[PDB]
């Protein structure tokens, strides 16, 4: 399956896509990706478009 963050930070944005093989696994996956770029926000899933976001 194919997933995507939109990182809304302050000083970076960004658009990032993934394949996952379970949806759990992918916000997992994008938690540890947000904190590894020091983005620290709050957060959101849309099922219909498989989209995370990420807001500073
Ligand atoms: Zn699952
Ligand atoms: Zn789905």
């Amino acid at each position: 399956m194919q997933f995507k963050l939109i990182l809304n930070g302050k000083t970076l944005k960004g658009v990032i896509t993934i394949e996952a093989v379970d949806h759990a696994e992918a916000e997992k996956f994008f938690k540890q990706y947000a904190n590894d770029n020091g983005v620290d926000g709050e957060w959101t899933y849309d099922e219909a478009t498989h989209t995370f976001t990420v807001t500073e």
